[PDB]
């Protein structure tokens, strides 16, 4: 289960990231 | 605590790929 | 390992928290 846990969890994290940096753009009108 | 744990992260999963769909309309503009 | 996905998941839920209600104000033209 843990390992299964650890792997979801990071696949979120680089999701999430990426999601910071587009709603980021969005925001502040970037390009 | 694991349980705990996979209810939470199934829980982000889910409105984490809500959040990517929006996020994907409005960079693309769509509707 | 599980404390360590605790806190990465806790984070995660605040991070995801934020964009919810960064997107929400985008969709719905608020302020």
């Amino acid at each position: 289960e843990v390992e299964a846990l650890e792997k979801k969890v990071e696949a979120l994290e680089f999701k999430v990231q990426k999601l910071e940096k587009k709603v980021e753009a969005l925001e502040h009108g970037w390009d």
